[PDB]
């Protein structure tokens, strides 16, 4: 949480919308200027400010190729800002909708590997993310995916979603790595369907009720059976039966190096 002087921050275009996200530039003194992402908080409470900046605090604890990098913060003026690395291709879900059918299965598995490795590391550092979703994964020009948006994260040492959340985490507020793994399975589905909304237009209560009756998302079109099986493994009712992130990583790497294991289609 490195406190950045506002003179060093130049705010360019708005790239998104309790505040906005901007493309920007940064002239740290002695550094070559770089492009940045600037998340601001609408300037009108102390409590809202603290919980906005806490994301930065948690984000600044990590150093990993698949975790979003923090350049620094602005907290002594308004609006308060969290300044992160600039990710050319935006959010993963809208980026895949923009490139529908135009990445290979191997490329897609590579994106899922990166997300998985980022989560392995977050689980190892003792954090539960609690909001892992394709919209919270950002992608750079080389197609590296980085886990982002640590605002609901918990160090274990508006209208809130439900369709990325484990059944036990919905029903009893019991969030763990194991629940993150459930979310990772939904991200998998989101990737292999090139940015479809989970459960389509099923209501929040329809999702909750369907899950309870052992319904699970059907395989996206042209999805490999092994990938669909990993999704199912991620969505086991009993959380102790779900693979850990280490295992997920290893499974994917096994696919990567055995590409013929990805030719058999589920659906």
């Amino acid at each position: 949480a490195k406190e950045i002087d506002v003179s060093f921050v130049k705010i360019e275009e708005v790239i998104g919308a309790f505040g906005e996200v901007y493309k920007g530039r940064l002239k740290l003194p002695g550094k070559r200027e770089i492009y940045v992402a600037i998340k601001t908080l609408k300037a009108g409470s102390e409590k809202q400010r603290r919980d906005f900046l806490s994301e930065a605090s948690i984000m600044g604890q990590f150093d990993h190729p698949n975790i979003i990098r923090l350049e620094g913060v602005v907290t002594k003026s308004r609006p308060v800002m969290i300044i992160t690395e600039f990710m050319e291709n935006g959010a993963l879900d809208s980026f895949l909708r923009q490139n529908d059918g135009q990445f290979t299965v191997i490329q897609l598995v590579g994106m899922l590997r990166g997300i998985a490795a980022g989560m392995k590391y977050l689980a190892e550092m003792n954090y539960v993310h609690r909001d892992l979703a394709a919209r919270n994964i950002l992608v750079n020009s080389n197609l590296v995916c980085k886990v982002s948006d640590f605002g609901l994260s918990r160090y274990l040492q508006g209208k809130i979603p439900v369709r990325w959340t484990a059944p036990e985490a919905i029903a009893y507020r019991k969030f763990t790595s194991a629940s993150d793994v459930w979310s990772y399975g939904i991200v998998m589905w989101e990737v292999m369907s090139f940015g479809e909304r989970p459960y389509w237009d099923m209501s929040n209560q329809d999702v909750i009720n369907a899950i309870e009756q052992d319904y699970r998302l059907p395989p996206p079109m042209d999805c490999p059976a092994a990938l669909h099986q990993l999704m199912l493994d991620c969505w086991q009712k009993d959380r102790n039966s779900r693979p850990r992130f280490a295992e997920i990583v290893n499974t994917l790497d096994k696919m990567i190096r055995n590409p013929a294991s990805l030719k058999t289609v589920a659906t």
